[PDB]
């Protein structure tokens, strides 16, 4: 099966918007990690490939996903980085877990519709 970029954008954008609309839980994830500004300069000793909502938005808007699972992989990358770098007791970790629950509710029916 072939997916045109505008079909992916149409189908997937509501699931990305649902993540943005979690307030305050999306706030750690709305911008690319800047380790010096955030006071976490060792970040890229732990995480290699950063991901955030603004980068996913741009990739969706510019046709950078061939297949819907490439979009899922980037959201999962964003979550994995946060669950790796931050302690289980931390705000960022807990906010990530909230977003992950919302993401399932959004993406699971879409992925099944898209086949
Ligand atoms: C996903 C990304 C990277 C990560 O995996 N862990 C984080 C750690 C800190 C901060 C963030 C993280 N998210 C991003 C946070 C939200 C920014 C909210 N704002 C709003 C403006 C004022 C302010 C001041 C200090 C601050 C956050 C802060 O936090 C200092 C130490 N930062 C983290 O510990």
């Amino acid at each position: 099966k072939i997916f045109k970029p505008e079909e992916l954008r149409q189908a997937l954008m509501p699931t990305l918007e649902a993540l943005y609309r979690q307030d305050p839980e999306s706030l750690p994830f709305r911008q690319p990690v800047d380790p010096q500004l955030l006071g976490i300069p060792d970040y890229f000793d732990i995480v290699k490939n950063p991901m955030d909502l603004s980068t996913i938005k741009r990739k969706l808007d510019t046709g950078q996903y061939q297949e819907p699972w490439q979009y899922v992989d980037d959201v999962w990358l964003m979550f994995n980085n946060a669950w790796l770098y931050n302690r289980k007791t931390s705000r960022v970790y807990k906010f990530c877990s909230k977003l992950a629950e919302v993401f399932e509710q959004e993406i699971d029916p879409v992925m099944q519709s898209l086949g």
